[PDB]
């Protein structure tokens, strides 16, 4: 079916990935270099074998278009996709005066008590981001996320540079570039960032009037990260070929490094017992074409019919 | 044999690539997306299938390892695999007094006459840039080439950053990390540049104590170009392996763009009649390890034995 190179990728990984030790805790079974691709004509790469919230996929990705890089657009949506990453900047604030919250994630995964505190916390944190212009426009602000570096890439001269917005009009005057390229790495944030980009670069590509992308990911997380990841992509690929008024090709997805956490074996066996079903089948608003000014309401999915969700404890 | 991916490479190109018109004039026949990976201990992946000159090879990779943004050094090498770029700058110089060389190339493989004023020109070029330093310093300098990509990012407050400096210490400190990557393309730079980077950006990993690289080429020319391409990189490959007591794992060339002008039909036809020899072996100087010091003299190849050179028209 569409999806069986999700599953041969696992299949793989478990085969004859190396134990390799994560910066984590929690060992992986990982491989470098890979590549899979998705016919988009066949229908939508979401996941049949295992329920993955198609909202959080969209609600993110628009998120992206508008150049966005304050939680608030995502909480607004209840979308918390983010929200640690912002919240971390709060717990380290000079400004922040409440519990520990030190090291959380991994002694909230731990302490049941300390779970319940952190997360009463989070919740006052997000309802102040949502309330709280001021607050929201300090913390809620992550700054350096997918968003600006699509969208706002910093130049010397005080410039931005809007990446995408550029390689858009790109193909629309010249299809058949081979320089259609968008990169999220620069040399001089990311060793100062906390979580340098994982999807590092991707590239557009015409041809026969059917559009293509290819995306390189550095590092992955097959079981928790690649189902998402593969909506996303295989979305802005038709986002960008709407606009373009052009039809869409398939979606390339290279790896650096694919890894799968000792803590998702079994869940990763069972979803293998599945048996993938027909793709759903994505459909974009017809009277628009500006992607940038889309919402929720202009992209809808049709007939997803999948199994139920797998759960896993996300390693960290 | 070792070099079968480069083979099938082509093969599959010419049996399924899409007539793509190339910018220039030449057609191609071209696919998108494409994996190839080579293990570097059964081979040098120097093909041997058609005479590729190892030695321009070395010349201009140590230039890049240097930071190296200056032809003099090639010159020096007898290397001339840039030339043109540095020449280019001096017939659009204010400062050129001679014939009128505008769209050479093109008109210097058509007009028989203009390629020999074009060639008596170019040799005086090469002549100031080998023995008047001012003139070096001025037209013999390209600036924004791999060597200062790779060695010399500039930053926002005036900086500069050793990509590659850097990332061997990270290998040498965090063999396990993820994050071992090398970018050559820089957004604000991207639209300005005559030729935006081809070798976009790569990746290194380390596993079982073996160090494998992957290399994302957006743009490659499958006859002329890719067997150089695989050299440069399986020979930096050895190199940072060899500063870091590392062995060789293997090399993944990831393509965007694959193409074969279709004046090379003919010629890459007649390759594919040739049957693969054993790979020659390389060695580097034992005594010696820090490979940014390297000269010639410390890199050597054995056991090379290919079939003769295919001669073939470069389209521009
Ligand atoms: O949807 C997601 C979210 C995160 N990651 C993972 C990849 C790695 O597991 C971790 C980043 O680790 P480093 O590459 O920074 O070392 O985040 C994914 O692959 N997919
Ligand atoms: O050794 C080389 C030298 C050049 N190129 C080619 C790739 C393209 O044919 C051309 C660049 O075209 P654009 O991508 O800039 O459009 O140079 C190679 O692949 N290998």
């Amino acid at each position: 079916m569409l999806e069986q190179p999700y599953l041969d990728l696992a299949k793989k990984v478990l085969d004859e990935g190396h134990f390799k030790p994560d910066r984590t805790h929690t060992g992986t079974y990982s491989i470098f270099g890979h590549q899979m691709r998705f016919d988009l004509s066949k229908g939508f790469p979401l996941l049949t074998t295992k329920k993955v919230p198609f909202g959080l996929i969209k609600s993110e990705l628009l998120w992206f278009l508008h150049g966005d890089t304050n939680i608030r657009f995502l909480l607004q949506h209840r979308n918390h996709i983010w929200d640690e990453w912002a919240f971390e900047k709060w717990v380290k604030s000079d400004e922040y005066h409440g519990p520990d919250m030190t090291d959380f994630g991994h002694r909230s995964q731990k302490d049941p008590e300390f779970a319940a505190v952190y997360h009463e916390e989070m919740a006052k944190f997000d309802d102040r981001v949502l309330h709280d212009d001021a607050f929201a426009a300090k913390y809620g602000d992550l700054g350096l996320v997918y968003g600006s570096q699509w969208r706002a890439w910093h130049t010397s001269k005080g410039d931005t540079i809007d990446q995408l917005g550029d390689v858009i009009e790109q193909i629309k005057t010249h299809p058949y570039s081979r320089r259609l390229i968008v990169s999220a790495w620069n040399p001089e944030d990311v060793p100062t960032m906390a979580l340098p980009p994982c999807h590092t670069l991707y590239q557009f590509y015409v041809n026969d009037g059917k559009l293509s992308l290819q995306l390189y990911q550095r590092s992955a997380d097959i079981f928790l990260g690649v189902p998402f990841i593969i909506a996303s992509y295989a979305l802005l690929t038709h986002l960008v070929a709407h606009e373009c008024g052009l039809e869409v090709g398939e979606f390339i997805h290279t790896f650096g490094d694919a890894h799968l956490y000792v803590n998702h074996l079994d869940q990763i066996k069972e979803q293998l017992s599945r048996t993938p079903r027909p793709a759903p089948t994505l459909q974009l608003n017809p009277d628009k074409h500006d992607i940038f000014d889309f919402d929720m309401k202009d992209i809808k999915l049709l007939n997803y019919d999948p199994y139920p969700a797998i759960k896993a404890p996300v390693a960290v």
